[PDB]
């Protein structure tokens, strides 16, 4: 009986729970709702009163938090005021034991009944199956949805790919392929970054091409919205932690981008496979600074893609995916001083050093509480 923890930060009143319930009361799953410093006390009381409405709801204040993270020895990985913490549920998911950790945002919502169950494809094992390859190295999964205006990108979609992609061979094949990471999509306002946003506005209006298995060596980002791993991957799930200044702008809305790349090549390694498709989400057309979300993200996407280019070119070592995890922040040490161009200056390249310290500290916690 495969056991599903469904995480989710937020410093709302706490109202997604009275439309997220449904699908996770039926189906028993366990949700864990990570608050921050400026969440009120609205949202503890939603915990409860949702408690024994039978739903398997925790809410951890930011003293057990902290607690809990001291004992671990590691105070200080994961910052107040921020989304970050996240990866408070995904550590206390693992501690307790759950199968399926799936990563949720605070804002999109279950489209069908079947939520928990077509997550729980990333605990089906290995198998021979249809599996998705890409002359370019890329899959674009907004392919697999009907927007509106025009044709669009994910969020984190490397820049230099997206024009002679129109031109890129997909093939389909049956082959050997274990999925252990399940990217669902969503309808409304899809996941692109603000870039696109900005330039099209564009709308999701329906779930089309169905789902796909990518092949190893055929990439594409992964965030944290609506995402089932399997526990076993877990370790590599780091949300990383924004703030680093790019040439002195401090990078934002990130931290997924990385974390759902970092676990692709650390499961492709592996001989494991990332999936898109089912089960879709509404997110609804929540606007706001669009022009701020812009800044945000602009330092982090002048430098992703010379480290996708480098991530291609460094063989990871390592059995599970701790251990490669940890390979992996060593490779970007090194890609870290090889790397060349104008947005390269020093606390750039300084970046990359600092969150692969984090992503051992991470991975240190993990060897903690498996220690004892």
């Amino acid at each position: 009986d495969i056991s599903t923890a469904v995480v989710v930060t937020t410093i709302s009143d706490g109202g997604f729970l009275d439309r997220l319930a449904p699908a996770l009361r039926d189906a028993g799953a366990r949700l864990i709702v990570i608050p921050d410093r400026n969440t009120g006390p609205a949202l503890f009381a939603a915990c409860e009163r949702h408690r024994r409405l039978g739903l398997d709801v925790v809410c951890p204040s930011v003293a057990e938090q902290q607690d809990l993270l001291e004992r671990l020895a590691v105070p200080d990985l994961i910052p107040y005021h921020s989304d970050n913490r996240r990866n408070v549920g995904y550590l206390m998911a693992w501690m307790e034991g759950f199968d399926v950790i799936v990563s949720m945002d605070d804002d999109n919502l279950p489209t069908t009944d079947d939520f928990v169950e077509r997550h729980q494809v990333v605990c089906q094992g290995p198998r021979t199956q249809p599996v998705t390859a890409s002359s370019d190295g890329w899959f674009n999964n907004c392919a697999l949805l009907e927007v509106e205006p025009t044709e669009v990108f994910p969020r984190g979609f490397p820049f230099h790919a997206r024009p002679a992609h129109a031109q890129a061979r997909t093939s389909v094949c049956e082959r050997p392929a274990d999925v252990r990471i399940n990217a669902g999509l969503w309808l409304g306002d899809p996941d692109v970054d603000a870039i696109t946003r900005l330039a099209v506005r564009p709308n999701a209006l329906a779930h089309s091409g169905g789902s796909v298995v990518l092949a190893e060596g055929t990439w594409c980002p992964v965030n944290s919205q609506n995402t089932a791993v399997h526990r076993d991957a877990l370790p590599a799930y780091y949300f990383l932690r924004m703030g680093q200044p790019v040439d002195g702008v401090p990078m934002e809305r990130f931290g997924d981008i990385f974390s759902g790349y970092f676990v692709q090549v650390c499961a492709q390694h592996l001989g494991h496979a990332v999936r898109f498709g089912d089960p879709v989400v509404e997110h609804p057309r929540n606007e706001h600074d669009l022009l701020d979300d812009l800044h945000k993200e602009v330092p982090a996407v002048r430098l992703l893609d010379d480290i996708l280019d480098h991530l291609r070119d460094h063989p990871l070592e390592g059995g599970d995916y701790l251990e490669t995890y940890e390979s992996l922040s060593y490779a970007l040490q090194e890609i870290a001083e090889r790397v060349n161009g104008r947005a390269w200056s020093p606390d750039a390249r300084a970046f990359l050093h600092r969150s692969a310290h984090l992503m051992r500290s991470w991975t240190g916690a993990l060897r903690t509480v498996a220690g004892t």
